[PDB]
């Protein structure tokens, strides 16, 4: 059994928890902001969301209308070198 991201919040707080009257918005800002009104800024997270406050908005890793529940972004696409997500969180 399998969720899309953005169906599961749309299943409790509508389509309008990320889009002004339910409808996307053409540069992604209105979703962001959000997506930080409700969990915190990338600044207040952890290692990896941290360095990214700046450079990234949510959606550039989680693609929430590709991605399912329980899925985690990977970084090669923007990342050359082999890095994951523990070798910043593990020690
Ligand atoms: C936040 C968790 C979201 C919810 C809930 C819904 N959408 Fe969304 N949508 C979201 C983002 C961050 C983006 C842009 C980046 C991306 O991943 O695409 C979108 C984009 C759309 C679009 C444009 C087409 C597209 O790029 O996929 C549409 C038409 C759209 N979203 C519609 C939509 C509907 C109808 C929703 C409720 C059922 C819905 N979205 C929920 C973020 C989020
Ligand atoms: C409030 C109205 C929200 C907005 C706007 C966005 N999110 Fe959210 N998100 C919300 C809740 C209440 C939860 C449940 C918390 C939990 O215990 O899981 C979530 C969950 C997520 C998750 C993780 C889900 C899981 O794997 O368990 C992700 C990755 C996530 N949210 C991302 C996200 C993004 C990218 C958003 C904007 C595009 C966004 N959320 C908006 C509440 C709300
Ligand atoms: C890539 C560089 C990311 C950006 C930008 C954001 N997120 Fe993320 N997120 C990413 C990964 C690889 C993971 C899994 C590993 C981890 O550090 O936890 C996550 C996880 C989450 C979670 C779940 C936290 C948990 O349950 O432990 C949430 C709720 C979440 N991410 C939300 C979120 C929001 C709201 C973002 C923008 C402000 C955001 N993420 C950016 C990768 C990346
Ligand atoms: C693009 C969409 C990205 C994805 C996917 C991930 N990262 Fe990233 N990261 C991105 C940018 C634009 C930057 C700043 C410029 C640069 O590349 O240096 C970063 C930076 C970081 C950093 C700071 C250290 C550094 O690389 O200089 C860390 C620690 C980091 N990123 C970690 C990281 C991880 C673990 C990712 C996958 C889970 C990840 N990033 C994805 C853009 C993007
Ligand atoms: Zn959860
Ligand atoms: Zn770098
Ligand atoms: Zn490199």
């Amino acid at each position: 059994a399998d969720q899309k991201l953005s169906d599961f919040h749309a299943e409790s707080g509508g389509c309008e928890s990320c889009h002004k009257d339910g409808t996307p918005s053409a540069d992604g800002a209105f979703e962001f902001a959000q997506c930080q009104s409700c969990h915190g800024k990338l600044s207040e997270m952890d290692a990896v969301h941290k360095p990214h406050d700046g450079n990234l908005v949510c959606a550039d890793c989680h693609a929430v209308h590709d991605m399912n529940v329980g899925q985690k972004p990977t970084c090669e696409s923007c990342h050359d070198d082999g890095r994951t997500s523990a070798s910043v969180l593990k020690k």
